[PDB]
C-alpha cells in the first residue's frame, strides 16, 4: 500500500461517483446505502457504501474497526480471528460464518490504517488486501477467499457521528443465492450495522 492509495480511498467519501457503471441501490439503514456493479461475465459483485453513522466517534469507529480481540468478541458473525506480523506488515487471518449449508469462508490478508489531514481534516482511512503465506495453507470444510480487497474511509459528520465511504470486493468461491443478498440486504446488514452501534456505545 502506497499514499497513492489511501488518498484515492477518500474521492468517493467526498464524491459518491457511481456515474461511471450500471451501478444499483441494494439497501439503505442507520443512514447507509449499498450499491453493487454487477460484472456481467464473472456473476462477480462490485460493492460501495456511503452513508453517516450518527453516535459514531470517527475515532472510535476506526480503533473498533481495527480491534479484533474486541471484534471477535461482539462480532456475532465472526468464528475466527487473529492477527500476526510478517516481514513488516500485519496479515490478518479471518473465518466468516455462512449459514449451513455453505462453507463459511475464511481470508489472509494484508491491512492498513493511516489517519490523514487533509485540509486539517482527520480522515480515518483503511486499506485490504489477499495475500498468501506457506505456513497459513487452505483449510478443509472452510473456502479460502484468495481474491479479496477493500477500503473503507471513515470522517466526522460535524455532529455526534461520522460520514463514510467504503469499497469491496472479493471473489467468494462460490455461488451466493439472492436469497442470503436478500437477507444480508433485508435483515443480516441492518441489524449488524446496529449491533455495532451498541458496540461504539459500549467501548
Ligand atoms: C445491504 C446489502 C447486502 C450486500 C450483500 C453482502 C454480503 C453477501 C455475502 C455474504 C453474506 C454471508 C453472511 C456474512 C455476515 C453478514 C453480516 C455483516 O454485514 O457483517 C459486516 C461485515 C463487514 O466486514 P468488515 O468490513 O468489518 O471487515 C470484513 C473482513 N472480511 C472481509 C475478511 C470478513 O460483512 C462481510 O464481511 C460480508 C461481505 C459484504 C461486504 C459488502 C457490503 C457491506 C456491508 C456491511 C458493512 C457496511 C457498513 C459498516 C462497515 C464499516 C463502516 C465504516
Amino acid at each position: 500500500f502506497s499514499e497513492e492509495q489511501f488518498w484515492e480511498a477518500c474521492a468517493e467519501l467526498q464524491q459518491p461517483a457511481l456515474a461511471g457503471a450500471d451501478w444499483q441501490l441494494l439497501v439503505e439503514t442507520s443512514g447507509i446505502s449499498i450499491y453493487r456493479l454487477l460484472d456481467k461475465k464473472t456473476g462477480l459483485y462490485e460493492y460501495k457504501v456511503f452513508g453517516v453513522l450518527e453516535d459514531c466517534s470517527p475515532t472510535l469507529l476506526a480503533d473498533i474497526y481495527m480491534d479484533s480481540d474486541y471484534r471477535k468478541q461482539w462480532d456475532q458473525y465472526v468464528k475466527e480471528l487473529y492477527e500476526q506480523e510478517c516481514n513488516g506488515e500485519t496479515v490478518v487471518y479471518w473465518e466468516v460464518k455462512y449459514p449451513f449449508p455453505m462453507s463459511n469462508r475464511d481470508y489472509v490478508y494484508l491491512r492498513q490504517r493511516r489517519d490523514l489531514d487533509m485540509e486539517g481534516r482527520k480522515i480515518h482511512v483503511i486499506l485490504a488486501r489477499s495475500t498468501s503465506m506457506p505456513q497459513l495453507g487452505e483449510r478443509s470444510g472452510v473456502i479460502r477467499v484468495k481474491q479479496y480487497k477493500q477500503s473503507l474511509a471513515i470522517e466526522s459528520d460535524g455532529k455526534k457521528g461520522s460520514k463514510v465511504f467504503m469499497y469491496y470486493f472479493d471473489n467468494p468461491g462460490g455461488q451466493i443465492p439472492s436469497w442470503l443478498i436478500n437477507w444480508a440486504a433485508k435483515n443480516g446488514v441492518p441489524n449488524f450495522l446496529k449491533d455495532m452501534a451498541r458496540a461504539c456505545q459500549n467501548y
